């Protein structure tokens, strides 16, 4: 075996993040459809018949190596109904690049879970089973849903207290709004995040309606609710929101988009943090997002200052 013999074979060309995955940004509009083009490289006379397959052992290894014995943090294999990709491609002689188009169709995807699609490239040649990690034979794609109202919101003004009192008990600097549809999101009550094992129990849904509070003003109505009856969710006001944008004064291609949610006020119970006990809490206040968007780039190519990711 030689380094050059393995550097004449085919690989994927991605820049994966800290958790070993490549994020694929997918807008949830009327549908949640996006074709992601995964780059293929030939590091070195004949046409190549390349095969692509779901790699059945990748996630179990990546999950343990990144998260240890914490199954609540693990990536789950994205079910087959959510994607399609060709199993084969011909790379002509003289061409050192190719693209694997993956069509994602994520309507109804549960955004409380971390999904991943592990893919390996091969030539049907046992040399693809040697040092597969070193030679980037496998890519792991993580779909990130987004809509106009989703992502990393400021949470410091959404104050957690005991029910009946105003003494501050908890708050979070960031509260992520996860996607359900183009207008419905959810966040987690009681400081829960994507990293909490019991997070589904604390889901609080928000719906951004297109209805004005007052025809003369630009406040818009919302719905707020919970599905978990054990939360004993009880809201005292329907939230409202305002959406505004302005172009930056000096970077004239840069758009600032603001969403401010107000009038959140609900009681809920934390029945899982404390052994054999229940805490009656309340969250009151609001949420906000301030996005920086480079209007010269597609939405999916925005950086994290977009706050969608």
């Amino acid at each position: 075996w030689t380094d050059e013999q393995f550097k004449q074979l085919i690989s994927f060309k991605t820049q994966p993040g800290g958790w070993g995955v490549t994020d694929v940004h997918v807008r949830y509009a009327n549908s949640a459809k996006y074709t992601y083009n995964l780059p293929v490289l030939v590091s070195g006379t004949d046409d190549r018949l390349v095969s692509f397959s779901l790699r059945d052992d990748t996630l179990d290894i990546l999950n343990f190596e990144k998260f240890g014995n914490r199954p609540e943090l693990y990536f789950r294999e994205l079910p087959q109904k959510y994607y399609s990709f060709p199993k084969e491609l011909t790379i002509p002689a003289g061409q050192s690049h190719a693209l694997l188009p993956i069509e994602f169709s994520l309507d109804g995807l549960d955004d409380s879970q971390k999904w991943a699609l592990p893919l390996k490239v091969c030539e049907d040649n046992g040399t693809y089973a040697v040092n597969p990690r070193k030679y980037y034979r496998t890519a792991v794609l993580r779909p990130i849903l987004f809509n106009e109202f989703s992502g990393r919101f400021s949470g410091s003004s959404l104050l957690g207290t005991m029910a009946g009192e105003s003494d501050i008990k908890f708050s979070s600097t960031e509260i992520k709004l996860n996607v359900v549809t183009d207008s419905i999101v959810f966040f987690y009550a009681g400081q829960r995040t994507e990293d909490y094992e019991d997070r589904i129990n604390y889901k609080v849904f928000l719906q951004f309606t297109g209805d004005k509070v007052d025809s003369k003003k630009d406040l818009y109505k919302m719905k707020i609710w919970a599905e978990n009856e054990k939360l004993k969710f009880n809201s005292y006001s329907t939230p409202t929101y305002k959406v505004s944008s302005e172009m930056d004064a000096t970077k004239t291609y840069l758009k600032h988009t603001y969403i401010v949610i107000s009038d959140i006020d609900f009681d809920f119970v934390d029945y899982t943090s404390v052994p054999n006990y229940e805490i009656e809490y309340n969250m009151k206040g609001g949420l906000s997002v301030s996005r920086d968007l480079d209007t010269r780039k597609p939405d999916e190519d925005q950086g994290s200052d977009s706050k969608w990711w």
